């Protein structure tokens, strides 16, 4: 469904980021993983762009989109925001901020939400294709402080790949309140940049060694499934892919 409604706040993060919180409609239920496409008339009347949707559907009256500005319409995006921020500041106030018009259509479905009924899942993704890891997480500790036991999914490794350190402060508050309430182990976090992140969990360094970190997953959860879940670039997909096959693991084609 397409609905007019706002950007009533955004941030701005290292890497060009914009963490945008949009006011959700009453009608509009989703779960996470989730996306949606957004139109801003301010910077194009015509054309749709798609976006994970970052925040976990319990929180209740805003959506969340971490956009990247890496080429034209998420630059004017950038660029709007950033001017609209400097200027309402330079001039105090008088009135709240303005929403940035908007319209949504969604959401829409992708098969990462399936990790809530696998037993055992590995989470891969690199820069901001952690955008529907960060809502699913979320939603894991949500269901976890409600129905303690009635969730299937019994460990979750995470591995996040940066080039620049600083990307990994989209969610780092996120990653730090994981290590605070995770006193069963649910979770296995992992950031390499290819510590100074301030968790327990050290920044490892390079491209990770698929292979034995396959080999290692695997030996800890035979005889039973393992299920791949993958948001980032096609050459780490085809890697991946093959060490699926080898080893026995779930995998969805979503890299072409
Ligand atoms: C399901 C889904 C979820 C997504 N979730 C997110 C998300 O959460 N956050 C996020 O930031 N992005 C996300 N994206 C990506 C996103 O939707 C942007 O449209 C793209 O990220 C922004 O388009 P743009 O106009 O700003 O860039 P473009 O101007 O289209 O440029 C995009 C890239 O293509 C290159 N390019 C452009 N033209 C050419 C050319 N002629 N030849 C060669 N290379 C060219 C550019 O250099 C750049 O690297 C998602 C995409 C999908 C499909
Ligand atoms: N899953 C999808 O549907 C899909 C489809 C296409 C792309 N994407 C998007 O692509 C983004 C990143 O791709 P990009 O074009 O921006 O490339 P990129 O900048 O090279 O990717 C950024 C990160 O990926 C690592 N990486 C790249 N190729 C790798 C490989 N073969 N093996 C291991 N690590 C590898 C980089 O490490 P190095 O510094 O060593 O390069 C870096 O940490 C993600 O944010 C994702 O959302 C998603
Ligand atoms: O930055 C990207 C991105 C950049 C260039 C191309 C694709 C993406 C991207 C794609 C993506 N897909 C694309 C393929 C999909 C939905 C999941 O639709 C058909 C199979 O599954 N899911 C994504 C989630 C977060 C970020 C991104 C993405």
């Amino acid at each position: 469904g397409s609905e007019p409604t706002f950007v009533v706040n955004a941030s701005l993060l290292p890497s060009k980021v914009l963490g945008l919180q949009v006011q959700r409609p009453q009608s509009f239920n989703y779960q996470p993983g989730d996306y949606l496409f957004i139109k801003c008339p301010g910077i194009s009347k015509f054309e749709w762009h798609p976006f994970t949707i970052s925040s976990a559907p319990e929180m209740p009256d805003v959506l969340t989109l971490h956009i990247r500005a890496v080429g034209s319409w998420t630059g004017k995006l950038y660029q709007l925001i950033r001017e609209q921020r400097e200027e309402w500041i330079r001039s105090g106030s008088s009135q709240s901020l303005p929403g940035v018009p908007v319209y949504i259509d969604g959401p829409y479905g992708t098969p990462s939400t399936h990790i809530f009924e696998s037993k055992y899942a590995i989470l891969i993704c690199a820069g901001i294709g952690v955008t529907p890891f960060a809502s699913i997480l979320k939603s894991i500790l949500h269901r976890n402080q409600q129905n303690p036991a009635k969730m299937p999914l019994k460990k979750v490794h995470f591995y996040w790949l940066n080039r620049e350190q600083k990307a990994f402060e989209w969610f780092v508050e996120l990653l730090s309140k994981i290590e605070a309430e995770d006193t069963n182990n649910l979770f296995d976090l992992n950031l390499y940049l290819t510590l100074i992140t301030g968790l327990k969990s050290r920044t490892k360094t390079g491209r990770p060694d698929w292979e034995e970190i396959f080999k290692d997953v695997a030996k800890q959860h035979a005889p039973d499934n393992v299920e791949v879940f993958f948001c980032g670039p096609t050459g780490l997909a085809l890697q991946l892919r093959h060490l699926c096959t080898k080893y026995g693991f779930g995998y969805r084609k979503e890299n072409f």
